[PDB]
DNA sequence: GAGGCCGCCTGC
DNA sequence: GCAGGTGGCCTC
């Protein structure tokens, strides 16, 4: 009792097409929504639009089926609107004895006045429904957690009748992924010529540049088997008895396992081999490319990079030839003396850019001028960025050229100080957000300051950091605590998105609010997003593959309005330790990552210690003066770019927190070495700069765990190093230059490894923190050579800050503003994301 | 106000 | 077990 309507409307091979069917009691034409019967009974049934209806000489009566996914099967889970569908690209063909029923699915568009309807409040926000029948508003993408507007593909006249925009799209996506020759330039004896390839979407032509991995060439000058470091040459454990605590080889902060960047060639031939008969194998593409040298790649070797631009390459005659596919994306390489601009202008003008002024011959180890045959606005957004803190996500997104922070939030008033030193012209609140907000929802024009009160329209972009204290757990919400995330300010910047509605709304959180509450603070976020009609999606971002010498993890949420494009997650630019570049997430046994390709490689070499601080001079421990000379000029391209164009003839804080006479006396004997921390101190007397006497430290107690010395001496200093005896408070030391408590609780605290830790010059910061203290968690703060721990300045060079940036208050002020920022150089990236968007809008 | 002192959870 | 990820609060 399965009926076609009407005469077929196209007849192809063994397929009669039809546009309407009868089964039972219902009528089916193309576009309707189906439910259809799963295996699993339990399991809910599923949803379908059908987008075609045929006969099939061998299968019977069929038709094709679109599926809808499930709120509940997103990222949302269950905090989905039970009713809402996302759409996907997911289909098959089916038999029509599988249709259970005929469903509505309304698409809920948003409205002309979307921007104006905002307004619920959190319970709406947070739990509130739809309340009606199924229905859609956004398309989804499961591997990337991304909700975006539906697709606007279109049917021609010979699909119209049976077109299936999921089949479409993934045609397309298929086609994409798969390189092709598109030109043709000459035939010679083995193979083809080609002016033009295509890979990923992305257009090479003879003469571009290519990134490659480092593996796919050598240079001439070959390489220089360093002397590698010995098995760890034995000490004095009498003079040294807490150095056996450093039997784990790994070091923090260490840049030894930071993969080579791309290998940068010059395209001279893009080809095929010809096949027997002549005709080219165009399943096989092969580009040759003249090698560029890095400054590094040269016989100069990595002091060479120390000095140099960052994307300053080589020209040579060298040539290479490599396999298409290995391709990992286009850059522009130029001539520097060609250029209608200087370089500068041009490295700022752009992605992937990169620039030459001489060429190296590998045979003589010697530069020379390049071959003749290598020659040949937008309006920002008027922003609003909530806990600001002293500006670096202001100050990033300004220099992105993205937006204008007119209106800012700030509680801490050094921090809202310093927001204003930096920001003449915005207005800086001081008030709880919610008050602010209240006061606005009531009419309020002003303030209780006079400061005027943005309103609906004025604010088009709003960024913010909102802290998660009392539901940054990892355990499930209870009644309790999801009363403190209701009530939080995570839900107030929320409300803020919601009753503005901006074009583009940017939180950042530390990485683990993807996790806190069992991902529930991450999948509430985004519920309210959604709920609001907002595309939205969320990743995680190493700051240090930005261009900053300090490994930081972010959470990212992205929104885009109605009519927007969604922003893309930015691709990383130097290559950075790989243990610090774990992006992905894990969400109901779901792993997310971004749309982010370059995992292996990346344009620039990683950013160093040395690229950070290199210049400044040499102060004291308690250095204050707050105005000092540099001493010389800038030495590494990141410092010419913090230390900018304009002439800055006075450093300013420089200075480093005024440590006790026995921390500084420890600080004085942490050795040089890198990896060198508290295990490496010396069990010795020395006098103090203050008259005191720091003291040897006795080893009182047989530790069974931890063995003795080679002399047969203990290794344990407090009684509670056996089974279940508790601590003696006689056991307790004092003033003692290896300090009591590290050994004390060691064995459960990894041996307090990176306290008393120097930074290493060829390595990175640990995450920069608001109060350096060599014995807190995070004590890996000592500088490399210098008896003292970081200076403010030094931290804000660890966060991409430009040294005019201007601070406020006493120096831990001043580094708790530093340490609680957004690195700059993190921020300008996300912007320039958003700005593409800005320029692509249709 | 400094600096001594040092829990709990998770991914691998 | 190893390494990371969240700082506060005595004591004076
Ligand atoms: C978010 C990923 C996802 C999405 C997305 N996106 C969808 S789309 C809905 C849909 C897609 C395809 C079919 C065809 N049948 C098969 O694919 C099985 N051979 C039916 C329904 N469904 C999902 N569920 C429910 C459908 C059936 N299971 C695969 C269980 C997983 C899941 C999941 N987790
Ligand atoms: C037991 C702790 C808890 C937890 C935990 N753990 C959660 S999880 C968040 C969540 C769970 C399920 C849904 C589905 N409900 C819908 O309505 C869909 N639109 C939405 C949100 N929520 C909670 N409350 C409270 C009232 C019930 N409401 C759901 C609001 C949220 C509570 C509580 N007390
Ligand atoms: C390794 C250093 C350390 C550290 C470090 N670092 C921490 S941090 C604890 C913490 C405090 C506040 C927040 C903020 N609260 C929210 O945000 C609300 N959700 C988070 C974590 N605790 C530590 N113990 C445990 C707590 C304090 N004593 C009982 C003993 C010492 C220790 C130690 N040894
Ligand atoms: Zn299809
Ligand atoms: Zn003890």
């Amino acid at each position: 009792r399965i009926s076609w309507v009407g005469e077929a409307v196209k007849t192809d091979g063994k397929k009669s097409y039809y546009k309407k069917v009868c089964i039972d009691a219902e009528t089916l034409e193309v576009g309707d929504c189906v439910s259809v019967i799963p295996d699993d009974s339990s399991k809910p049934l599923y949803l379908a639009r059908v987008t075609a209806l045929w006969e099939d000489s061998s299968n019977g009566q069929m038709f094709h089926a679109h599926w809808f996914c499930a709120g509940t099967d997103t990222v949302l889970g269950a905090t989905s609107d039970p009713l809402e569908l996302f759409l996907v690209d997911e289909c098959e063909d089916m038999q029509l004895s599988y249709i259970h029923s005929k469903v509505k699915v309304i698409y809920k568009a948003p409205s002309e006045n979307w921007a104006m309807e905002g307004g619920m409040d959190p319970e709406s926000l947070l739990e509130g429904d739809d309340g009606k029948t199924y229905f859609y508003q956004l398309w989804y993408d499961q591997d990337y957690a991304r909700f975006e507007s539906p697709p606007k593909t279109q049917p021609t006249e010979d699909n119209k009748f049976k077109f299936c925009v999921s089949c479409a799209r993934l045609a397309e996506m298929r086609q994409k992924e798969i390189p092709r020759v598109l030109e043709q330039l000459e035939d010679l004896d083995s193979r083809v010529l080609y002016y033009s390839a295509t890979k990923n979407g992305i257009l090479y032509r003879v003469g571009d540049g290519v990134y490659l991995p480092p593996e796919a060439f050598t240079f001439n000058i070959k390489l220089s088997s360093p002397v590698k470091r010995p098995r760890k040459e034995p000490v004095d454990e009498d003079l040294y008895p807490e150095h056996y605590r450093k039997y784990s080889d790994y070091i923090k902060g260490s840049n030894l396992d930071a993969p080579e960047p791309y290998r940068i060639g010059r395209i001279k031939e893009i080809f095929c081999p010809k096949k027997s008969n002549g005709r080219p194998n165009e399943t096989d593409i092969k580009i040759r490319v003249n090698k560029f040298y890095r400054p590094e790649n040269t016989h100069k070797s990595t002091p060479a990079s120390y000095h140099a631009d960052i994307n300053l390459l080589y020209w040579s005659d060298e040539e290479a030839v490599v396999d298409f596919k290995a391709v990992q994306g286009r850059c522009t390489v130029e001539y520097g003396e060609d250029l209608p601009e200087c370089v500068q202008v041009y490295s700022m003008g752009g992605p992937n850019r990169f620039y030459f002024l001489e060429a190296y011959n590998a045979k003589s180890k010697s530069f020379e001028d390049p071959p003749n045959h290598a020659r040949s606005k937008l309006p920002k957004l008027r922003t609003l960025d909530v806990f600001s803190g002293c500006g670096g996500l202001s100050e990033g997104f300004h220099q992105a050229g993205i937006s204008d922070t007119l209106w800012a939030i700030e509680m801490w008033d050094p921090a809202a100080q310093a927001f204003r030193l930096n920001n003449p012209g915005s207005t800086v609140f001081t008030e709880d957000c919610n008050i602010l907000l209240k006061l606005v929802m009531a009419g309020e024009t002003t303030n209780s300051r006079g400061q005027r009160l943005p309103q609906k329209g004025d604010v088009e972009m709003l960024c913010g950091g909102p802290p998660c204290q009392g539901f940054s757990g990892m355990n499930r919400f209870n009644s309790r605590t999801y009363s403190k995330f209701k009530n939080s300010l995570v839900v107030s910047f929320l409300s803020y998105c919601d009753y503005y509605r901006p074009r583009f709304f940017l939180l950042e959180n530390v990485r683990n609010f993807v996790s806190f509450k069992r991902s529930m603070v991450l999948k509430l976020t985004l519920r309210c997003l959604v709920r609001m009609g907002y595309q939205c999606t969320f990743g995680v971002l190493q700051a240090g593959q930005y261009g900053v010498a300090q490994t930081r993890r972010r959470a990212i949420i992205l929104a885009a309005a109605p009519g927007e494009k969604l922003p893309l997650f930015p691709e990383p630019l130097h290559v950075f330790a790989p243990r610090a570049c774990q992006l992905s997430v894990v969400v109901d046994d779901k792993k997310f990552v971004s749309n982010i390709t370059r995992l292996s490689s990346g344009p620039f070499r990683t950013i160093t210690v040395r690229d950070t601080m290199s210049d400044l001079p040499e102060v004291r421990n308690g250095a204050s003066a707050l105005e000092i000379s540099y001493n010389g000029e800038p030495q590494s391209w990141f410092q010419r770019q913090l230390r900018g164009a304009q002439y800055q003839p006075i450093l300013r804080d420089h200075i480093c927190k005024d440590m006790s006479a026995l921390v500084a006396a420890r600080m004085r004997h942490i050795p040089l070495a890198p990896g060198s921390d508290w295990r490496d101190l010396p069990n010795i007397e020395v006098r103090l700069s203050d008259g005191t006497m720091a003291r040897k430290l006795r080893y009182t107690h047989h530790d069974r765990k931890n063995g003795r010395s080679s002399s047969g001496a203990l290794r344990g200093v407090c009684s509670c190093v056996e089974a279940g005896k508790a601590c003696d408070p006689a056991a307790r030391q004092f003033n003692t230059l290896i300090p009591w408590c590290l050994p004390h609780t060691g064995n459960r605290h990894n041996h307090w490894a990176g306290l008393y830790g120097r930074l290493e010059w060829d390595g990175f910061f640990s995450t920069t923190v608001t109060n350096p203290e060599p014995m807190g968690k995070q004590g890996r703060v000592l500088h490399p050579e210098q008896h003292r721990v970081v200076s403010v300045r030094e931290c804000a060079r660890s966060q991409g800050f430009p040294d005019t940036y201007r601070l406020f208050g006493n120096i831990l002020d001043k580094h708790r503003q530093v340490g609680n920022a957004v690195p700059p150089p993190l921020a300008k990236a996300i912007g320039l994301e958003i700005k593409l968007c800005m320029l692509a809008k249709a």
